[PDB]
């Protein structure tokens, strides 16, 4: 990228020592010995993964050798497996004073596995998702009374909130894709913590309730962006692992598809405004009548629709919903005598069949087009990144010691050489007899 | 196995009824023993769809099934998230509010106080995942959400600005399920069958090959009938 | 699957005697002895079709000669084939 002299070489020259670093890991790991390789030091004293992570050496990282390497540790020999460790979820998520003990080093005993440091933010992620569901959406106290409203878990939701701060403002979560929801979970809370002690602490103007809903709202949304966080947390598995890739992938096609979609709608829509103008020839004695009744029209007179209804109207016509006698007025408003000549229904008939075949029919199918078509070459190469996001992950849980925060804000309150490790030599005489 | 799982369950529900107390006898219990073998002739049918197996337009299609089970999974977990966040959200949408008359708030601790555990709730939340559910489909036109449109309420408990409020939620959850997952299943179930089609025709043959060394290396009973030609040998 | 020092040069090996097995099964057969090859028993007290169902030679069990065997094995000299079949059915 930094030179255009030629840039078709230089990538290949990248892929080829991006290869050999695959063969050169497969020959030097041997059998089993990649845990000395990996958990080596460099020239600069950081590891070896760190290195091939900011190396971005995707190829050599889906290799099989560091893959499996990789899922040992995940595991960090903690060893039953399959379906004890799904069991055992729901063993933390039972208790929290069972899952408080997991995630305390005093009781230490699993605290270095990175499976339950995982699970920790995930059932810690759960009871964010219970909190906000009870305060939010399904209250059992009643929210609209006479007070500040406060409660055990509206507090226990704010330390949450501030815990959840807390853990980003110290562990920082980037931006790339499913992790910036994350941080629109805090931008929610902030928003509806931020309005309800901003209904108690500023003046509320005779104390409104809708105040409540607005709240409730913000809570509420809150709740979607958690369950598609918990769509984050599926990340690890590799029957949805790739998927979460190809997503961002295909918005750039679903944005591509949008802008069109919403071209159409919002011409036929405004074309339906311009077709619900009420008019009816002259009668020669409605001449006379003319002028004396022609003084009261304001300063929108004659649109009959107001055209962002219909385009909250129309835009529902693609999902087949709107049936030609929800776009006419005199169907809608149930006009008795009707102000429209009957030959404007057929250009309903017309308009609204030609917008239906190219919406439905045409739009939306070239839709199913793009995102087969890209999902075709976009996939067998989403599975390495996935497995290159997957090494990231494992790395910072792993190689991070940190904070299950809505629990652990108040652990921060209470508490307030690789170039010997492999017979190089003797590799690189295998290597060549590889190659020939 | 599934098939005698059900009648395991019909029979075991009627001699059931007989041998055991049936509690006055009752005549439910023969609704469910009719269910039980009502999904015993569901599973019944989709055995007869395994019955189609020799042929070779039928063929190797129930291999690219449970390969497509994989990818109808990946998708499935996904739309029950979506389906699942939304439908609470219009869980928090159908909340009665309207501003307070000054005479209101004289009269409001007096009526405070014949509230219930789950107030305010206007809609149960699995009538709205079921609910919610159906808008996959192209049922549910958003005047079947909002809890005023359903239960006939005579005077407006909202006020008219939540409705914007639902057709802007509902516009975009039919908007990503509807345009975004459902088409998006479109992408990986045809892109998957890219794969596994030419390969799946021979592991059709070979399974093939082991159903008719199992018909053929096999003298067995045919039993609905010979149960019977075990107990007349022995 | 077994081990783990080259795993995708024992499979390319699997698949040339796999490949192997298709083609002197093929000058094996010549013109119509894949009964007596198929039929054939084994060093163990098994038939030859049963190892190589239990052998998981797809390749070789989808090549021609073993299909219209078995295909021939499925009628059983029967052989009144595409139709009355289907009418006896209902019989
Ligand atoms: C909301 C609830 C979210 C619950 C998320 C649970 C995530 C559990 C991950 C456990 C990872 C593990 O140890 O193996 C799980 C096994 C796969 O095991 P393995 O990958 O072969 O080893 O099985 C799996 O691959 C995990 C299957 C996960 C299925 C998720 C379904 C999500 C549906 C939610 C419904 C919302 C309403
Ligand atoms: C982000 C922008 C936030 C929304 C705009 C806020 C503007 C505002 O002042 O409030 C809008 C009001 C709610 O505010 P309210 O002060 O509680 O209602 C006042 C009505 N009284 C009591 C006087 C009769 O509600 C309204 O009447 C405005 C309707 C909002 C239009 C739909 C919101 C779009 C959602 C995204
Ligand atoms: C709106 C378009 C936003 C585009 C943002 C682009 C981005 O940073 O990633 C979006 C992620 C996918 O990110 P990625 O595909 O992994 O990269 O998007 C996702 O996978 C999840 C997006 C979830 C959006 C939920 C909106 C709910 C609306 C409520 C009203
Ligand atoms: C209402 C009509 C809205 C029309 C909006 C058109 C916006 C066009 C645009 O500027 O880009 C839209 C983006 C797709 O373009 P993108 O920003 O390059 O893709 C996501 C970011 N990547 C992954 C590349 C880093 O869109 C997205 O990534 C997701 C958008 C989801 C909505
Ligand atoms: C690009 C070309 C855009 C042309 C649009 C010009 C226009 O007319 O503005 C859009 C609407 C017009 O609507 P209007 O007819 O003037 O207001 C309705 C009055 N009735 C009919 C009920 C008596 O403006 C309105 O009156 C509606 C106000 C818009 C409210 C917010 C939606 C706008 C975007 C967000
Ligand atoms: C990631 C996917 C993104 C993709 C993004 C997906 C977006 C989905 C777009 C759906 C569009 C439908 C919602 C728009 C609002 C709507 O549908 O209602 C429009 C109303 C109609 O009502 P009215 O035209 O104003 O009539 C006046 C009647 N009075 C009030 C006098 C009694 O008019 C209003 O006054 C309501 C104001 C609407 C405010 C604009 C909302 C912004
Ligand atoms: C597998 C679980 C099987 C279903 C749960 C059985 C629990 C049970 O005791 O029966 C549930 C009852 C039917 O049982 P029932 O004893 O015939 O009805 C009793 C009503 N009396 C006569 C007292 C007025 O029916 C009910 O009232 C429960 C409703 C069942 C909810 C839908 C079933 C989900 C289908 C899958
Ligand atoms: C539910 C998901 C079950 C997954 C079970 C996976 C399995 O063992 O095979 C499922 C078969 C396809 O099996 P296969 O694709 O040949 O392997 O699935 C099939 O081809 C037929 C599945 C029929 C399921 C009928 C359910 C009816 C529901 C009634 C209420
Ligand atoms: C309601 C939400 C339910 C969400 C369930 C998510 C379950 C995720 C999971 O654990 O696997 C789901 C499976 C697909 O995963 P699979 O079990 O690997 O595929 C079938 C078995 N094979 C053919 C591989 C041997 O699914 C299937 O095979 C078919 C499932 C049909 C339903
Ligand atoms: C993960 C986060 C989950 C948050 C869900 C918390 C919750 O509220 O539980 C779900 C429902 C709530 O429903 P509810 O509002 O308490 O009961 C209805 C009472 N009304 C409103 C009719 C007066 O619980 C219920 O009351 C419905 C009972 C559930 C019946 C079985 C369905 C559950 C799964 C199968
Ligand atoms: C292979 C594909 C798999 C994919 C799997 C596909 C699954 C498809 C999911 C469809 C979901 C829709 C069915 C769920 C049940 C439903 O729709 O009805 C919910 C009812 C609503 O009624 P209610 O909210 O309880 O209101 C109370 C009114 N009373 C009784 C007092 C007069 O509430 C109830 O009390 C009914 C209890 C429901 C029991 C849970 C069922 C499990
Ligand atoms: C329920 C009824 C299920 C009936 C299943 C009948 C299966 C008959 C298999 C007969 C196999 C045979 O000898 O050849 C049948 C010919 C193909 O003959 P050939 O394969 O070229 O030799 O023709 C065929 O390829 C067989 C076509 C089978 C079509 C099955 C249609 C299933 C629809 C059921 C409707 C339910 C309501």
């Amino acid at each position: 990228t930094k030179e255009k002299e030629r840039a078709k070489d230089l990538v290949a020259a990248g892929k080829q020592c991006e290869a050999m670093a695959t063969e050169l890991l497969a020959l030097a790991a041997g059998s089993d010995s990649a845990g000395k390789i990996l958990q080596a030091t460099d020239k600069r004293n950081v590891e070896f993964l760190d290195v091939l992570i900011e190396n971005e050496q995707k190829e050599v990282i889906a290799h099989t050798v560091v893959q499996r390497y990789l899922q040992e540790l995940w595991h960090g020999s903690l060893t039953w497996a399959s379906w004890k460790i799904l069991l055992l979820l729901v063993a933390f998520i039972v208790c929290p004073p069972v899952w408080i003990g997991f995630t305390f080093p005093m009781g230490h005993k699993f605290n270095k596995v990175p499976i339950i440091k995982f699970m920790s933010y995930l059932t810690s992620h759960i009871y964010l998702m219970i909190h906000l569901s009870i305060v939010g959406i399904t209250p059992i106290y009643p929210v609209l009374r006479l007070s500040l409203v406060p409660y055990w878990y509206e507090v226990g939701l704010l330390i949450w909130l501030s815990g959840l701060l807390l853990f980003e403002l110290t562990n920082p979560s980037d931006k790339s894709g499913l992790g910036s929801i994350k941080v629109l979970v805090l931008l929610l809370g902030m928003a509806g913590v931020g309005v309800h002690v901003s209904a108690f602490l500023f003046v509320s103007k005779e104390y409104w309730p809708t105040l409540v809903y607005c709240r409730n709202q913000c809570f509420a949304l809150a709740f979607l962006l958690a369950c598609v966080q918990i769509l984050d947390f599926l990340s690890f598995h590799h029957l949805f692992g790739p998927w979460a890739i190809i997503i961002g992938d295909l918005l750039k096609d679903l944005a591509r598809f949008l802008a069109v979609l919403a071209i159409f709608v919002f011409g036929f829509s405004m074309h339906i405004v311009a077709l619900n103008q009420s008019f009816a020839n002259f009668s020669p004695e409605d001449l006379r009548s003319f002028e004396k009744k022609n003084r009261n029209r304001g300063y929108f007179s004659d649109v009959r629709m107001h055209p962002i209804n219909s385009f909250e109207l129309l835009f529902f016509a693609v999902f087949g919903q709107t049936t030609t006698e929800q776009t006419q007025v005199d169907k809608i408003k149930n006009v008795a005598t009707p102000t429209q000549p009957y030959w404007v229904e057929y250009l309903f008939k017309i308009v609204f069949g030609i917008y239906m075949l190219v919406s439905v029919v045409v739009l939306i199918q070239l839709l199913i087009a793009m995102m087969s078509d890209t999902y075709q070459r976009i996939q067998a190469q989403s599975d390495i990144e996935w497995k290159f996001g997957l090494s990231k992950l494992i790395r910072n849980m792993h190689r991070t010691t940190t904070a299950p925060s809505p629990l652990n804000l108040v652990t921060t309150w209470f508490m307030w050489r690789i170039e010997n490790v492999a017979d190089w030599e003797a590799i690189a005489k295998k290597y060549r007899a590889l190659v020939g």
